[PDB]
């Protein structure tokens, strides 16, 4: 049935349960890990991913969706190991994560060649395995929609038309990259309701966030805990106002938490400064209680974390 | 022993023999191969590499230096297997190959943090292995000297001043990037004679080439066979002109041959169109016979292929 799971038989979308739509078990740069393996510890990385997932399950999370793709160090065999040790429903994805240019391989290669790579992961399997991709992940940031960023977007559209898997995105909340990701995809024939425009929760500008929701796509209020982008209390208030204005239809919430990440911006000793409370269960400790005592019905919590993910994969 | 070798004990610079200063056994994008291994055949890659090196050895090549680094899919273990199968002297290196930006790993990481990686490869070994790097490889192309490109160059300088190993560069002949690479490296305290400014053979402009030579660095006439950058005959007239003008003390010659390469611009089928005669032995078949016909004797060939690489690694 039409949702593939890492190390498990597939399930129907109605069986997804409580879902976290955007969480990384591990992130690394493929090129630097390949060249300098001494910078990494797989024992620590497995210990962290298992600990976080187990705690996620304790709070009632049934399914985690992980958009670690090319550029972010996707590893399906690490993901199987985490599944076997926890029992979680894990949805793996395909795609390319870039800000400016594609890797040299892609020099003079068509959009169709790029789409064939995604369709491979969806139909055949990931990294010589039999685990399939459940979605396509794309990215854009400060540099905007560059020539290569766009090729990858249109390639994601071809994958969706051909397989009916949904599309998750990375955008900079301060550009209109999300508005442009949505525009290109829908022009290519992708159903707006099959798109999650990510990182809209990094901004207060509710006029911009509603513009994407008004066009039919889900909105990623998905970086809860990352105070360097936007503090938790401004996020909570943006979330509350959107619900009050009648947008729980399109709202999806997550942490974008990485149990381990190799970026120089990450580490401990920056966590107290930049993201003090950032973990995989923060919405349970803060966001959900906050909303409950500010007039938000239990029905709304069900829409955001159950009905919206189910629809997204339907 | 000064110079370290793959799969072999190190040698003195004087026993280097006839050398090809810039050739690739295999090049691939690291992120692409890790995520989509169905695109690659290793048996075919090994076979292509062994056969090329065998022809070079028959023609008298004792040593090959391979500037494949991060971004080009360096693989010390694949390099080991080729050494075993032929018996060639192979000099591996360290460094970073980028045109625009560094991998996400390097976000807010110091130039010294980059230098430490190069130094680890030179002093400790490559990829969990006891084989050591004998030079540092850096790059710049059309986008010019970006802030990440400049960072890698300045890091190469630290590795050279700390380990004494020479620096090989990739440049765009039409940009001034080679002259800028030399300027930045010398301003940092690098001996001009420990620098090879690459891909200067891609241009007619003898004034630009001589400029770099006058400042004390080796000049890279190193892409023989790649007619799309500059055809063999126009390369021959520039090489001959430079030798006649007295510049053989600074000339280095190679082909930049890739036994396999995953770049889409380099599909083996564009070969007859873009680089028909390109192989690891073109200079034995065309260039050297051309120079000999034109009056340059055997001792001048010995300077370029034996004495200059010796100086470089001394
Ligand atoms: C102490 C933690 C530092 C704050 C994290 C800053 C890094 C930016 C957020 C971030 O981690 N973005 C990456 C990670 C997952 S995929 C992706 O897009
Ligand atoms: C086979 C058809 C001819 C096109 C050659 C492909 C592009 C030029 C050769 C080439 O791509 N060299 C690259 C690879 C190593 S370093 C570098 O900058
Ligand atoms: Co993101
Ligand atoms: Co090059
Ligand atoms: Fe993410
Ligand atoms: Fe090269």
């Amino acid at each position: 049935m039409r949702i593939p799971l890492v190390g498990k038989d597939s399930i129907e979308s109605k069986d997804i349960g409580f879902t976290l739509i955007h969480e990384h078990l591990r992130v690394f740069s493929e090129a630097v890990r390949q060249q300098w393996p001494h910078l990494y510890n797989e024992d620590e990385e497995f210990r962290n991913a298992v600990n976080e997932v187990k705690r996620a399950m304790q709070f009632g999370v049934k399914t985690i969706v992980d958009p670690t793709v090319m550029g972010l160090g996707r590893d399906i065999r690490f993901m199987e190991k985490v599944v076997k040790a926890t029992g979680i429903n894990l949805v793996a994805g395909t795609g390319i994560y870039i800000y400016i240019d594609l890797p040299f391989y892609f020099l003079n290669r068509s959009i169709d060649e790029i789409a064939d790579l995604f369709i491979h992961d969806i139909k055949e399997g990931i990294q010589g395995t039999l685990n399939k991709a459940g979605f396509v992940k794309i990215a854009a940031d400060e540099p905007g929609i560059t020539k290569d960023v766009e090729k990858v977007i249109r390639a994601a559209a071809i994958a969706n038309k051909e397989t009916k898997v949904p599309i998750i995105t990375h955008s900079n909340a301060h550009n209109n990259t999300g508005l442009e990701q949505q525009r290109i995809l829908t022009e290519e024939g992708v159903d707006p309701g099959k798109i999650l425009i990510g990182h809209l929760g990094d901004t207060d500008n509710i006029d911009y966030i509603k513009k994407i929701a008004d066009k039919g796509s889900f909105i990623g209020l998905d970086r809860y805990g990352l105070d360097l982008f936007l503090p938790v209390d401004k996020r909570n208030e943006t979330t509350l106002r959107l619900i009050k204005d009648g947008y729980s239809d399109k709202i999806m919430i997550s942490h974008d938490y990485c149990c381990t990440i190799d970026w120089g911006t990450a580490k401990p000793e920056y966590k107290p400064k930049l993201a003090p409370r950032w973990s995989i269960t923060l919405i349970f400790e803060d966001t959900i209680p906050f909303l409950k005592r500010n007039g938000v019905n239990e029905e709304v919590i069900a829409t955001i974390f159950k009905e919206n993910p189910k629809k997204f994969f339907s």
